[PDB]
Formats: structure tokens, C-alpha cells, sequence
């Protein structure tokens, strides 16, 4: 009969006018080789008019081999629609990766399948001789002992081509790389004379690298109210936690019985919140330049006021230890910018845990060991692969860029960050034994710490909305493949997969609370509602408000230059300057900062990646179904956003990208 | 200076003028280094927007920065 | 400072170094220039080279300027020249590694079909005038990443 045949290319280079593609239509009763000339164009599908005399039948395969091409000559396939003779459907082949080298590449059919006990199926052959490739390929690597394992892959020309970055993701880094040294070497020649002494000279930076709410904060960042408000809807809103007793680090010396009062009233009105830095204790700091950098472990006591604003009470910089039982406690009462300077350490911490635990850790190393276990356990037959295929996108090399250029020894983050040089990795630890998979779920996590139903928690109502939003695309997806408990019990694949990610990937996280097995339907439901947050909606949370946040630096200080005070009285305007981080290392915080949280030109939002891997329509309802969805709660932000003087912007599901890619 | 205006000093260049009406030391050291602050950040403003597009208002903050106030932010 | 070196003076920083073996004023502020005018030179060579493709040896022209001297110049351009090449061994900035020959090295391990270099290299050993500059020091040394290059 007539086979249309249309190939779809996402990518191409061709050093000729045309290329040729050997191609088999294999069906369940023969095969049928073709020979098809590759004229590519951008923004439509190349169409293959066929005519057999055989009957294949029900077509299960189509095989791809490049024929007798040159070496510089790539091919990215994106799918392969065969319309059957007569009123049949066409049917769909998604390849979605590059054709690599002179073997044949075998697509199976798109509709997702689970694996069964019938060795002797086309499609179970093909997805063991898969997963064997994948292993090969996607390999495991320990960047540093007691961390989460990565991919394989010292420089990101070591990682597997269907992980790289395409044309306009890697020219639009290498134009940010321009972009950043243009503008901080013109800050350097700026302030090559400049007088480092006051908090206005941070000014003669603020430019280029920022955004609207940068602007604002400049303008309020001494503001207490502010400094209270970005442990809600700042960069970091996964440190506070409503405090159930007050902590035993918080000792109160002799003459401090007012704020004695103030802390247990509002500890029994339950509005007392704390954010406890304790992680950073005993982290060893930077030294930048032959300048030593300072590190302190903060404790900060905030109230809720029934406006729903927070208010902070109590500032503790330093824990106790038993040099100094009594750590000096710092209150909005006391002398300036003695205040201003423990806010300042506070925020100078916040950085160190936004950067390493919650930004690196908990979503790009998270995402990492999903995308490598998805690639290694996960055949392309399988419908947890095609749901999770888009939402690990660019995740391998953009780690892999960050452990060669940012967080590598002698790296960006040691040459600006005070907890770089080393110290870093030893936090990196500190933070995966609290990696916890509850911690990783927004009602699990604002649950443990209490900020379930607050008014002002706009990162918290948006996170819960999401969840809600993922969690029926994930149980829209799920229950069309597993029916039921016994079938996910059943998928040998998908137990290798979650073995992959706990015992492997996140190395024996069965301690903290991530599964080691499925045994439900809804425990599969929950992970992968995990696995969809941490890489689309925890990371956006997390990474969008570096520039809000960080682009003035003495609003969050990457490093500190001074010991922590512990006399208010002696806290001067240079003690505070002394303090905050010297021109070359804000430029470079503000320079990292735009260029971790600018929108990607080629960014794909939530829901909306253009990759048809699952060729059925369900499957595509689940997806427009999420599309409206977030949809919906996209006018809800942007109605709730109207009508707030300060926003919460990074949970808009249009500005949710789909994957961590930056 | 020119005709239909107010008349100024018979003065060319400023050291034609009267020596008791020059700059002193602090007034003169101060507008020479204005100058060359002024020219410092006209030229990094040049480098900065040299490839730039100029198609919107948002444009103008590539430049607002360096020689501006407080009132000129709101 | 390192295992295996010659010791130091007791001062991880400059200020924890005895008085008398401090800088004056003079030297110090010349110091404090140097690393100005030496950061000023290298952004704006940063800058004038920030979109330059790095492909031929005139590309080092755009950078080739300010700190510099007028040795350097005449460097410029005769550094392709053979003789200049060996001139630094001699009267360069090292002048201290450059041998006279006493024998073949060897690591010098000469192949087949190489017998008109090892005729000439015996003809220079016998008049004393081969001379050697032997980098083995170098051998097995890890080298640097930068910047994950
Ligand atoms: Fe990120």
C-alpha cells in the first residue's frame, strides 16, 4: 500500500545539500527498506510518499541508519509519523536525540508500554538492548564523597550527545559569558579609584545586572520588615520554620528578661518563627585573594504580626560554644548599624544555604540523579520515561558546567563566596544528611515546619497550589498505565528506577525517608509529583529571585570580610563596610546572579514542552489538562500579584521552567 | 559674546581673565576632576551600549547609573 | 609554607610580618598603584578583545600594548626568527639553564633514518660547541585547570 511517511527534524547540520537516511518500516509481519533524502527546513516536517508491496501490518519499529555521511554531519530526528494505508491513524515514532554514528537506531512504536514476562516480544527485546546502551552511556560519578552521585562526565564535551545543550541554548551561554565579563570589567575599571567606605558606593555597581525588584529592594532592604519578608517570598523560603519551643542554641543572658517575655508570648500564640542557620557551624570559610573570609551559623526569631507581616525579634549570630557560653543577641533596639550589620550576617547566611543547599543541593544535584536514573533504568518504550524526559532537559550539563566553572576547587564560587574553597563540599554533606524526601514535598515540608495556611506565605500557597497542579499530572499520567498496586509492584524497570535514584543516585537515602521500592500506585504518584517539583517548580522558586534578591549585594552578601561582631557599641559604618564584601566580590555576586536567574530565550515553560513522546490521546489530555491548569493559577498569581506592593513572581507557571537548565 | 545679549567679560579663554576672578585651587583641582570623572563614565557608558538595542524605554537604564540622585531613581 | 622547601619567615599575611621588614610608604604605595593601573590594563584588554576570534599570531597585536618595553617590541618581531630563539638562552630572561655538552643526553633518543642529525650532533659534541638546555626537571609535573580548562 501508501505509506506517508513524515520525518521531523529539530536540528540539523549539513555540510551538503542533502543527506540520505536509510529507514525500515517494520511491522509485526515484515520490514520494508527505504531510502529517503534529507532536505530539512525550520518550521516544517519533510514529507515520504512509499509505496510497498508487502503487508507489514501493524507497524511495531522504525530503524534509522545515516548513510555514508560525513564526519561533521549531525542529525537531531525528532519524530517519525508513518500515515498506514486506508483510514487508519498515523502512526508515531518519537526519536528526540541525535542519530549517532553508522549502527542502526531502532525507534520503537510511541505508545507507551510497561514490560512484561514475554522475552520472545519485539518491544521487550528492544528495551533490555536499550537500557544495556543507556548504562554504558549514562554512567554514575562521585563529584565528592557523601554527596548525591552525578553523570559521568569531567567536561561537558565527556557528557552524552542527547544530553547537550542545542544551538540556541549553548549560544545564548556563551553570549551570557560575554555579556558578564563586558559588564564586570567596566564595573571594575568604574571603581578601579573608588572609595570603598559607605553603603551608598554600592550604588556605582547597581547597574546593568539587575531587575525591577532589585531597584525596590536598594531602596528597603534596612527596612526590618523586609529583611522578615524574605524568609517567606524571597530567594530562600525553605529555612523558616514555626518554632514549637524555643531553641537551646537561643541563650538568653541576665538582664534580657523583656525579650524572655516577648519570645514565649508569642511562643504561645504560635507566631513565633525562627530561621536556624546551624548547618554553616564549624564550616570553614573562604580566603579570596589572601583575604580571609568570616562564616557564622545565625539564629533568627521572628513574629508574626496578626497583619501577617513577619517582625524579627532576636538576632543571634554565633552559637553557642564553650569559649562563649552567651553569644551577644542583637534586637532591633540596639544602636544602628550594629542592627543592621547582624542583619547583614543573617542575609550573608541566608546566601550560603540558598546557594548550596536549597539551589545546588536540593534541586540541580536532585534533578541529576533523576535525570541520570531516568536515562539508565528508564527505557524509551517506558511512560515514567516520557513523563519525565521533558522535565530533565539541559540538567546534566548544566551541572556539569557548574562543577567545572562555579563550584569547582579554584571555581567562581571560590572567588566570591565565603563558604567556596572548600567549605562548600563540607556543607554540601551537612546538607544531604538533611536531605530528606519530606523536605522535598511542600506538604510535607511546610508542614514540618508550620507554614501551612499563613496569608503572606505567597511561596507557600504557590507551592501547595503546584503540587496540587503536578500531583493530577502525575495521577492523570499513572493511572493510565497502572491500573493498579500490583502493576507497579510488577514494573522490574521502574523498581531499578527508584533503587537508582535512593540507593545510588542520592546514596542510601532510605535513612531519610526516600523509598526504596513502590508498593502503590500513590507512592509512585508522590515521588514522581517530587521529582516534577524539584526539577520545574522548586527550582524556580528557588533560582528566579537571584536577581531580585542579590543584585544588591549588602541585601544578601555572598561573603563577609570581618569576624561577626559581639559589641553592638563597636559596630562603625567601617565595621559594617569592613564587613560587606569589597567591589570585585560584588560585581562578580551580581555578574552570577543575572546570570543563574535571567529567563532563558529558549526556555520551555511547565507543561508546554513541544516533544510528543507519548503518541496517545490520553496522554494528551493529561498534558492539555495540565496546561490549563496552570493556566488557571497563572491568572490567580497574576491577579493576587496586582494588587501587592512586593510580588511573588517566581512561581508563575509561564515563568516556570520546565526543567533545571540554568 | 554675541550681539542682542547681555555683554560678559573681556575674556577669550579663562586666563585672560582677571586673576582675582580665577578658580582657587580647591574650585579648579574639583572641575578638572569632573571632567575626567565625566569622561570616565560617558566612555564605560559608550563600551557598555556600543551593541545594545535601542528600541525601548527600558533601554535608558543601560545608562541610568553612575551621575544620577535619589529623586532621579523615583 | 611547603614540605620539602626552604623555610620562611613566620607570617601567613604581610601584616603579620615584623616592622622593620614591612614596606615604607613609598614602596608601599607604588605597590598599591601597580595592581591598579595592572587591573585598569587588563579590563580594558578584556574589554577591546572581549569579541575577538583568537585564531592567528597577529591576534596577540590587540593585547600586545601598555605594559610593555622596547625589547619587547623588537621581540615582536623576531621572536619567530631561530636565532632570537636561541639568543634567550644565553642573554634572556634564563640564562641559567643552557649547558655545554659534555656528552649526548639520554633522553635524546634519536630514531631510524636520523643519521644526518646524529652526525652533526657528534660533529658539535667533538668541536665543543653543542650546548643543551634539558627541561627534565619538568617531567611528570601535574599541570593546571584553569578555569576547568
Ligand atoms: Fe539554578
Amino acid at each position: 500500500g501508501r505509506y506517508r511517511i513524515r520525518v521531523a527534524t529539530g536540528a540539523w547540520l549539513f555540510s551538503g545539500s542533502y543527506n540520505r537516511v536509510q529507514l525500515w518500516l517494520v511491522g509485526t509481519r515484515g520490514e520494508a527498506e527505504l531510502e529517503l533524502q534529507l532536505r530539512p527546513a525550520r518550521g516544517e516536517e519533510e514529507e515520504f510518499d512509499h509505496d510497498v508491496a508487502e503487508d507489514l501490518g501493524l507497524l511495531q519499529f522504525v530503524r534509522l541508519r545515516k548513510h555514508h555521511w560525513l564526519v561533521d554531519d549531525a542529525w537531531f530526528c525528532d519524530r517519525i509519523t508513518v500515515q498506514g494505508p486506508g483510514a487508519c491513524a498515523e502512526v508515531a515514532f518519537p526519536c528526540y536525540r541525535w542519530v549517532q554514528g553508522e549502527d542502526i537506531l531502532s525507534l520503537p512504536e510511541g505508545t507507551a508500554r510497561l514490560p512484561g514476562d514475554n522475552a520472545l516480544d519485539m518491544f521487550q527485546k528492544h528495551r533490555e538492548k536499550e537500557l544495556k546502551d543507556r548504562q554504558q552511556i549514562y554512567c554514575w560519578a562521585t563529584w565528592k564523597e557523601g554527596l548525591p552521585l552525578t553523570i559521568a562526565a569531567d567536561r561537558k564535551d565527556d557528557l552524552p550527545p542527547n544530553m547537550r545543550f542545542h544551538e540556541e541554548k549553548r549560544l545564548d551561554f556563551e553570549w551570557t559569558l560575554k555579556a558578564g565579563a563586558l559588564e564586570m570589567a567596566l564595573k571594575r575599571v568604574y571603581t578601579l579609584l573608588s572609595s570603598w567606605n559607605c553603603l551608598e558606593d554600592f550604588d556605582q555597581i547597581f547597574w546593568g545586572q539587575k531587575s525591577a525588584l532589585a531597584e525596590k529592594v536598594r531602596q528597603c532592604w534596612q527596612d526590618d520588615e523586609l529583611f522578615s519578608y524574605q524568609f517567606l517570598n524571597g530567594a530562600n523560603p525553605m529555612l523558616l520554620r514555626r518554632s514549637t519551643s524555643l531553641p537551646s542554641r537561643l541563650v538568653l543572658p541576665s538582664g534580657m528578661e523583656e525579650l524572655q517575655a516577648q519570645l514565649e508570648k508569642e511562643l504561645q500564640n504560635g507566631s513565633l518563627f525562627e530561621a536556624d542557620f546551624i548547618l554553616l557551624d564549624g564550616i570553614p570559610a573562604n580566603v579570596i585573594r589572601g583575604e580571609k573570609q568570616y562564616l557564622a551559623a545565625p539564629l533568627v526569631m521572628l513574629k508574626m504580626e496578626p497583619n501577617g507581616k513577619l517582625q524579627p525579634m532576636v538576632i543571634q549570630i554565633q552559637p553557642p560554644s564553650p569559649s562563649s557560653p552567651t553569644p551577644t543577641l542583637f534586637l532591633p533596639s540596639d544602636p544602628p548599624l550594629a542592627w543592621l550589620l547582624a542583619k547583614s550576617w543573617v542575609r550573608n547566611s541566608d546566601f550560603q544555604l540558598h546557594e548550596i543547599q536549597y539551589h545546588l543541593l536540593n534541586t540541580h544535584l536532585v534533578a541529576e540523579v533523576i535525570a541520570v536514573a531516568t536515562m539508565r533504568c528508564l527505557p524509551g518504550l517506558h511512560p515514567i520515561f516520557k513523563f519525565l524526559i521533558p522535565h530533565i532537559r539541559y540538567t546534566m550539563e548544566i551541572n556539569t558546567r557548574a562543577r567545572t566553572q562555579l563550584i569547582s576547587d579554584g571555581g567562581i564560587f571560590d572567588k566570591a563566596v565565603s563558604t567556596g574553597g572548600g567549605g562548600h563540599v563540607q556543607l554540601l554533606r551537612r546538607a544531604a544528611a538533611q536531605l530528606t524526601y519530606c523536605s522535598l514535598c511542600p506538604p510535607d515540608d511546610l508542614a514540618d515546619r508550620g507554614l501551612l495556611g499563613l496569608p503572606g506565605a505567597l511561596y507557600a500557597h504557590d507551592a501547595l497550589r503546584l503540587w496540587e497542579i503536578i500531583a493530577r499530572y502525575v495521577e492523570g499520567i499513572v493511572h493510565l498505565f497502572y491500573q493498579r498496586d500490583d502493576i507497579v509492584k510488577g514494573d522490574p524497570e521502574l523498581q531499578a528506577w527508584c533503587r537508582e535514584i535512593t540507593e545510588v543516585g542520592l546514596c542510601q537515602a532510605q535513612d531519610r525517608g526516600f523509598p526504596v521500592s513502590f508498593q502503590s500506585q500513590s507512592q509512585l504518584c508522590h515521588f514522581l509529583t517530587m521529582c516534577v517539583f524539584t526539577c520545574t517548580a522548586q527550582h524556580a522558586a528557588i533560582n528566579q529571585g537571584q536577581l531580585d534578591w542579590y543584585a544588591w549585594v549588602p541585601n544578601a552578601p555572598c561573603t563577609m570580610r570581618m569576624p561577626p561582631p559581639t559589641t553592638k557599641e563597636d559596630v562603625t559604618m567601617a565595621t559594617v563596610m569592613g564587613s560587606l564584601p569589597d567591589v570585585r566580590q560584588a560585581c562578580l555576586q551580581m555578574a552570577i546572579s543575572w546570570h543563574l536567574s535571567r529567563r532563558q530565550p529558549d526556555m520551555v515553560p511547565l507543561g508546554h514542552h513541544k516533544e510528543k513522546y507519548f503518541s496517545g490521546p490520553k496522554p494528551k489530555a493529561v498534558l492539555n489538562q495540565f496546561r490549563t491548569d496552570l493556566e488557571k493559577l497563572e491568572k490567580e498569581i497574576t491577579a493576587r500579584n496586582e494588587q501587592l506592593d512586593w510580588p511573588y513572581e517566581y512561581l508563575k507557571p509561564s515563568c516556570i521552567e520546565n526543567s533545571v537548565t540554568i
